[PDB]
């Protein structure tokens, strides 16, 4: 089967000169060198018989010291047709119920469990519901005042998302956190759907509680299941992106799966990992070049 490893810079550090390229694709005795983005992303096909570990190792090596990402994969079913991602942290600069916590001043007590949750150091569910609680008697302003005043969009996101609608892929935004947030950032960005878990409220505040049962890492696994069975797909066709340890069934489940700038225990457990490049990585994962993007 054949083999192709991919070279990835963060566009806004394109380190991934030509020079760098051609010693790259000499360090794995490769065939052809082609370039996706210039300085930012490069293809270089394996020669058959080299295992991926070797050639993974062997282009770390040489990259050694330099932000470029490095994944190899086969060439066929690169392009994916299902896109799930994560929101907070992925999507968006924030953790929308760290921000929150802000307008109840106890964001640190909140974002220091917020930490051991995306590292997997305790389970979602209660975790989430610790923190949730500690809203209680936020006015309902507080979210579009968050939305508004402190969340910003990751770089590359738009262009990911609308790239890949091009191309007739179908896109979910799928979210341990808050429908008031998913709603608002998928229409921002250009997702298909959203779904995330859902705040109550009496009318004017925060109960302090969520809506049961609490959308989790299984609730993850099932929302891709139930997207490709729908859109007349498989798992297999779908590229996962997240950055916490709730996202991790979802990465193992898809064809391609990436931990993105993931927390350090996440990003141990996936098979493949980003950790300079931003959200356009996962278009040079799947092969586009810039000349196919949407600008
Ligand atoms: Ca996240
Ligand atoms: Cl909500
Ligand atoms: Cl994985």
């Amino acid at each position: 089967v054949s083999l192709v490893a991919t070279l990835i810079a963060n566009p806004a550090k394109a380190a991934l000169a030509p020079s760098l390229g051609i010693k790259a694709s000499a360090a794995v005795n490769a065939t052809g060198l082609y370039w996706l983005a210039d300085d930012i992303a490069c293809d270089i096909p394996l020669p058959l018989g080299m295992e991926a570990s070797e050639a993974d190792a062997s282009l770390r090596a040489t990259l050694d010291g330099a932000p470029i990402d490095v994944v190899v994969q086969e060439q066929e079913r690169r392009r994916k047709k299902i896109l799930i991602a994560d929101m907070d942290s992925t999507m968006i600069g924030q953790e929308c119920i760290d921000e929150l916590a802000e307008e109840a001043g106890l964001r640190d007590h909140v974002a220091a469990i917020t930490a051991r949750a995306m590292n997997g150091e305790i389970a979602f569910e209660p975790a989430l519901r610790e923190r949730v609680a500690l809203l209680k008697g936020l006015p309902l302003s507080v979210i579009d005042k968050v939305i508004s005043t402190r969340i910003t969009l990751t770089p590359g996101g738009p262009q990911l998302v609308r790239t890949m609608r091009k191309h007739g892929a179908y896109t979910a935004l799928v979210s341990g956190g808050f429908t008031s947030f998913t709603r608002r950032i998928a229409e921002m960005i250009g997702f298909n759907e959203e779904r995330a878990n859902r705040l109550i409220d009496d009318g004017t505040r925060l109960t302090g509680t969520v809506a049961e049962p609490i959308l989790g890492r299984e609730a993850k696994v099932e929302k891709l299941v139930e997207i490709a069975e729908r859109v007349g797909l498989t798992p297999e066709d779908a590229i996962a992106v997240g950055d916490g340890a709730n996202d991790l069934g979802m990465i193992q489940l898809a064809g391609t799966g990436v931990a993105l700038h993931a927390k350090p225990a996440v990003a141990a457990q996936a098979k493949m990992r980003i950790d300079h490049g931003d959200l356009t990585a996962l278009l040079y994962i799947q092969g586009y070049r810039k000349a196919d993007f949407v600008q």
